[PDB]
DNA sequence: CCCGGACCTGTGACAAATTGCCCTCAGACGG
DNA sequence: GGCCGTCTGAGGGCAATTTGTCACAGGTCCG
């Protein structure tokens, strides 16, 4: 299945799309990367891809689609906006899109690689943004282990609000992104909580291949 | 000594959002 | 050439789960 590949600086951008968002920005990144910035989707490929029925990929395409105005990416700093000109379908089950030309240095250039069947299975795109930050510090053979900083994680995954109450940060984003990790991709996770004084401060994030 | 206050934790409620499903009907194409 | 049956996909919806928010009880330490 495709190989994904993507530079650092992509893994580690802040930015908040959803699931279909991140999707289609994986076909995106692959078939700019096979080579103006100007991409397409085909709706019946899309659905044999994720095993989706034509109606609700169309759906899926349509929804995410209009919800990518307004949406911007921040660099850790410079803020670019995803796409510059709206999406528009020439043929039926067929769309075109302009990425925002200024993007592709950023998506090619120090990379992050996964297979596209390792992901495709998750649901919470929180789970989709850490499982793409773990294989940047993966080895060969399968295992790595690294620390992140929650005030980091927090301005990175654009996590709302509210998860800067620590339990909701554990019970909504944290316990639940480590089980489907566990339940849905060949990678074994654990972790443990990095303390100083009463505060929390880092995540220690360990794994393996299966 | 014990207090209110400033921190921290987990859980129960409710509100807001998303999931995979279902149903209708016209477009595009090949037979 | 030209009509129709079939495969697509662009819409309209649902209930069951998941995600996002906050009140409230109960731990610590300090002045
Ligand atoms: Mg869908």
């Amino acid at each position: 299945s495709p190989r994904i590949v993507q530079s650092n600086d992509l893994t580690e951008a802040a930015y908040s799309l959803s699931r279909d968002q991140k999707r289609m920005l994986y076909l995106f990144v692959d078939q700019i990367r096979k080579s103006d910035g100007i991409c397409e989707i085909h709706v019946a490929k899309y659905a044999e891809i994720f095993g989706l029925t034509s109606a609700e990929a169309s759906k899926d395409i349509r929804q995410a689609l209009k919800s990518f105005a307004g949406k911007e990416v921040v660099f850790y700093y410079e803020s670019f906006p995803w796409f510059i000109k709206p999406a528009h379908s020439p043929s039926r089950g067929l769309y075109s899109v302009h990425i925002n030309p200024y993007l592709i240095p950023f998506f090619i250039g120090r990379f992050t690689q996964f297979r596209l069947s390792e992901t495709k299975e998750i649901t919470n795109p929180y789970a989709m943004r850490l499982y793409e930050s773990l294989c940047q510090y993966r080895k060969p053979d399968g295992s790595g282990i690294v620390s992140l900083k929650i005030d980091w994680i927090i301005e990175r995954y654009q996590l709302p609000q509210s998860y800067q109450r620590m339990p909701d940060f554990r019970r909504r984003f944290l316990q639940v992104c480590v089980n489907e990790i566990n339940s849905r991709t060949p990678m074994r996770l654990s972790y443990i909580e990095k303390k100083k004084g009463r505060q929390t401060t880092h995540i220690v994030f360990s794994f393996r291949d299966i």
